[PDB]
């Protein structure tokens, strides 16, 4: 039980071989140093901390998915478009996970069944100095089998263990865990599930997915999609205590039960005066400071991990980082692409969810109309995307002469290609939204800022595409950037001196010439 | 007549002293090489071409205003906010221009009164290979005195001299030249004006202004604003033939008359079949390929210039460059700031028109609400900006915790802070727009794409501001980027290796920590 063929340690070895690994040996605080160093180097190389404060048996990795280029190099993709198409193909073709014995799983070298103090072994962090609680935000849930209709689910859930071996368990309403909890709410037996830590990067990648249930409904095989992404099946193992399955190649696994009707407060102040949605609880995906709520409790029965002499790795990450944004929006991009290809194939060329929009709030699709009969399909695509995403606030459709990765080019399409009377779609006013957007706090009024009181404004679908047959009038003004060579006119020093000053939309426009 | 104290040559000497000047000696074509080399190095250092093809007496400068940092260093401003405030102050305090004699003006060393072939002396360029005509797009008009109500006007006008000494003269409807032409349309005497070339950079800066006539109405002193910007009065000189005044420190001056009722076609193909708004005429400010129209004719009576042995400099520039964008939108930014400060002072903090939006299509203002009584002033500001700009299509108001120079941060505010039911303003449907936007071609139908047939959709004012009293719920999630020092944990090599991979919104977020 010491090999994990494709896991976090092999990924660290590949990162060290490629030269992408930044590793230090100095003792780092989980309090306001890991997330601070992650935000200082946001969207960059992975950082490995060998020594963690008050965690003598644990290492810590961060910014693992921060640069999307090294992630695409890890999984063998050339660019983001190839990544989107390959992960859509992997969604439609899962690899069924294999079950190995309880003696070759590396996560079951040490099995703690007593003295269950989760905060002693797992590294809880604080993100900002405005917080009061150190929370565990590193684990993915793992529901395999009868509670997920014979499929499998992996996904992140934040936990605050402020009762020793009992901690809160934050569930987004509408998610797979919400659907499992809603089905088994009125039950006597609690839901058995495991929280896995230091998982293979494919499992992190698929655990980022969410609110894409027209493509990945309840009963799908998310671990199958992770196995299809890494190109080999993800190994499972039966738990020691509960009746479930874990990722065998993880670094830590918490086994236990979820009690849905046992709801407790996440912080001490919101418990002190009984108010959800007011007190600060570590910044959220929307790009604002989060709020503390009531949440069901996760009753840990066993802590299994690797050997503490091997120093198992945990992956703590801040929420408003490019790390967290890549983790969610990559597989959500390919799911949106899959839905638009299902509705009408051959029209959508590329789907991109930038860091700027949010995890769950926005997307940009790029359509190409081949004839007059395909005119109008972008409005079907925008309405279907906004309806099938639960609280996406802004979907933008652009034409094929646009750089989809530049927000300056998107703003140019918003300025020049949008009729404000006809091209703004508000499809579903009064539907379901995401309560973590404070624009829905503005609709709750003086009631409690919970999901029961918010009112969705309906989303915003912006059709910034060129009408068919008007491609000559909306033609983009390509210059002669390949008809002239600057090496004739200037030397190397003038050329790189002028090239060092360019940044952004000029860098996008100088490649394309438009 | 050989000194111009603040002019283009002194600016070139200062650029060479600062090391910002890139100069070559190889013979460059005005056909598809100058604009190509400008787009290859878009938004960068100035380029000086000593040898121009078929122009043995002329030098050519380009990308002079391409980097806004070297422009702010030239005029003595620290950042863009200081530039906006100082140019607003200079707008409210002009320096009256001085008139010097006809023998100390350096632009009147050589006075050609016969053999007036404008294309022989002035460099006409072609931008894209899709064009057929080589046009002159380097000169600014100069109307001083009785035709501009005792004030002065400077502004660019494109000209195509396809009749020897008679060329077209493109006037935007609504502009100062349009107001002068509209007042003197039914007159027998033509309007006398001069086209000045190679002007001081302050005159280029103020000549970029347009459609800001609540702040700079007809009868204002635009040359006074140029003198206030450079800090010394701009010298004028009486013309040799016509009854007007020119910029004395220019490099070339065309003297002549504008005939408003003598309208001719700009290209040969649109003249060949009598259609405005269809055939390609060198890309425009909207970011599309332009169209050819009918335009009044400029009848050149005299060409005055510097000594041809001194090789006078002309400034040809492509239209969809950061050069052209800085030239217009800088003074238009300060004019929008001045209007918002006039309506209610102390609320607008910063105004920015990025390259991405357009010259005349968009702006971003940044407001700060000090109390509850100032809530709602951003909607007055958006409506006033959209009404007083003639065809601005998209105005966005953001709060003060936003980086106004990052379009990713603006897109984040569009995703998270806009109610699509209440925060989208469409103030003036059916007003006046700009015909060069093809979104107004979509409203002309099968009539002619002219300004007489377009129908404005009304503009789009987006209130992406935080409501007052909800700053705690919309609080931005500042991390500890100054509580931890990366020099402790890593060496220099790991630090700059990680810093070299960051670009864009991560660069904006890693300074601020949010
Ligand atoms: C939505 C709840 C849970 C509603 O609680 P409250 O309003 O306080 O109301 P109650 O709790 O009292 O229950 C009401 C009554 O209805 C019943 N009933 C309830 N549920 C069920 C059910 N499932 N099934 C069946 N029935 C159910 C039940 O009978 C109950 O009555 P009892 O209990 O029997 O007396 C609220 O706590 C909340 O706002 N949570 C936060 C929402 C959120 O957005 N989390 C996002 C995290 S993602 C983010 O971290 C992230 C994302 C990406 C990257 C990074 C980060
Ligand atoms: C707007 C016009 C000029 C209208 O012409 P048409 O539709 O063909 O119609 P007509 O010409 O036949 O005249 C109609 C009748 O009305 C009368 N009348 C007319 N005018 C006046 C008057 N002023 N005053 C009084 N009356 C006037 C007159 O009586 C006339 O009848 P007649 O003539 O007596 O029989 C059109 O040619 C056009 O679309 N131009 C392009 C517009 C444009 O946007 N240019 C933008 C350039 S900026 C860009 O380059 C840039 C910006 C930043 C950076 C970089 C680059
Ligand atoms: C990448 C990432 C995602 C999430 C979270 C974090 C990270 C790093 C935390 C720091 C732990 C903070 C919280 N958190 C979190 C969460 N979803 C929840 O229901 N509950 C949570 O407390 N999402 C999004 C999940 O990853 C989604 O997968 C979502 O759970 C839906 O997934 P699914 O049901 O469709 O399968
Ligand atoms: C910077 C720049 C601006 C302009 C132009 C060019 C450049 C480089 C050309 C390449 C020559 C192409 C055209 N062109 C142009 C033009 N305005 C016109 O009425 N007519 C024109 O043919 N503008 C905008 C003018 O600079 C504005 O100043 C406008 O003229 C309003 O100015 P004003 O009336 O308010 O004073
Ligand atoms: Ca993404
Ligand atoms: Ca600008
Ligand atoms: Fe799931
Ligand atoms: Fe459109
Ligand atoms: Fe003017
Ligand atoms: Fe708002
Ligand atoms: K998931
Ligand atoms: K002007």
């Amino acid at each position: 039980e010491r090999v994990g063929e494709k896991d976090l340690r092999a990924a660290l070895e590949w990162f060290r071989s490629k030269g992408y690994l930044v590793e230090t040996n100095k003792e780092v605080n989980p309090d306001l140093e890991i997330t601070g160093l992650q935000k200082i180097f946001d969207g960059s190389l992975p950082m490995l901390f060998n020594n963690v404060k008050d965690m003598p048996h644990a290492r810590a990795i961060t910014n693992l998915f921060g640069d999307i280029r090294v992630v695409e190099e890890l999984f063998g993709w050339e660019n983001s478009l190839d990544r989107v198409k390959k992960v859509a193909r992997a969604i439609d073709h899962p690899l069924k996970p294999v079950i190995i014995g309880q003696d070759e799983a590396p996560v079951q070298e040490e099995v703690l069944t007593t003295d269950l103090d989760v905060n002693k072994w797992l590294t809880a962090i604080r993100h900002t100095p405005l917080e009061t609680e150190m929370t565990i935000g590193s684990g993915i849930s793992c529901v395999v089998g009868p509670y997920f209709d014979g499929g499998s689910h992996i996904g992140y859930n934040r936990m605050n263990f402020r009762w020793g071996n009992v901690g809160t368990f934050q569930i987004s309403p509408g998610s797979h865990m919400w659907q499992v909890m809603t089905e088994h709410y009125k039950d006597d037996e609690p839901i058995p599930l495991t929280m896995c830590f230091g998982v293979p990067p494919s499992c992190t990648y698929v655990a980022g997915a969410g609110f894409d249930y027209a493509i990945l409904p309840k009963g799908c095989d998310e671990i199958g999609i992770a196995g299809a992404i890494q190109g080999s099946p993800v190994r499972l193992v039966k738990c020691r205590t509960i009746d479930a399955y874990t990722l065998a190649d993880a670094e830590y696994v918490l086994e236990g039960y979820l009690h849905p009707r046992d709801k407790r407060y996440e912080t001490a102040e919101s418990e002190a005066a009984d108010i959800q949605g007011r007190f600060h609880f570590h910044p959220e995906w929307a790009g604002y400071m989060g709020k503390a709520y009531k949440a069901p409790t996760f009753h840990v029965t066993a802590i299994t991990m690797r050997r503490r002499e091997s120093k198992p790795i945990i992956f703590p990450l801040g929420v408003h980082t490019a790390d967290d944004a890549n983790i969610d929006t990559s597989v959500r991009e390919s799911a949106i692409f899959a839905l638009c290809e299902r509705l009408q194939p051959g029209i959508v060329q590329n789907v991109h969810i930038p860091y700027c929009m949010t995890d769950w709030g926005g997307c940009i699709i790029q359509v190409k109309k081949r004839n007059q009969i395909e005119e109008g399909w972008q409005r079907n695509f925008l309405a279907a995307i906004l309806a099938c995403s639960q609280g996406m606030r802004l979907a933008i459709a652009v034409s094929e002469d646009v750089d989809i990765y530049s927000m300056d080019d998107i703003m140019w399409c918003l300025t020049t290609r949008v009729n404000p009377q006809t091209d703004i779609l508000n499809p579903l006013p009064g539907g379901r939204g995401q309560t973590f957007m404070p624009a829905e706090r503005m609709t709750s009024g003086d009631k409690q800022w919970t999901a029961s009181n918010t009112q969705f404004e309906g989303g915003m679908g912006i059709d910034a595409t060129v009408p068919y047959g008007y491609e000559s009038d909306f033609h983009r003004p390509v210059y002669g950037v390949d008809l002239v060579k600057p090496e004739n006119f200037f030397d190397a020093k003038d050329i790189d001196k002028m090239k060092s000053r360019m940044a952004g939309w000029v860098l996008s426009l100088a490649r394309t010439g438009r």
